[PDB]
């Protein structure tokens, strides 16, 4: 049972699957420790298809509660 998330810079770079903590949340700010998309989002596809940012909040990055998950993040900051 492991909920993980996609991301990548562009979405034609290299796309990743990476896991996250339960509560759908990750170290946001210890993402930006690189290029990781670092501070903001864009995602790709299995929404609506739309470019859309994920949740930062208190220097997390959050997933909605049961939303979609894993989509392949397009990086922003």
């Amino acid at each position: 049972m492991s909920e993980y998330i996609r991301v990548t810079e562009d979405e034609n770079d290299e796309p990743i699957e990476i896991p996250s903590e339960d509560d759908g949340t990750v170290l946001l700010s210890t993402v930006t420790a690189q290029f990781p998309g670092a501070s903001g989002l864009r995602y790709r596809n299995p929404v609506s298809q739309s470019m859309r940012g994920v949740r930062l909040v208190e220097g997390i990055l959050h997933a909605p509660d049961a939303g979609w998950g894993n989509l392949v993040y397009v990086v922003n900051y």
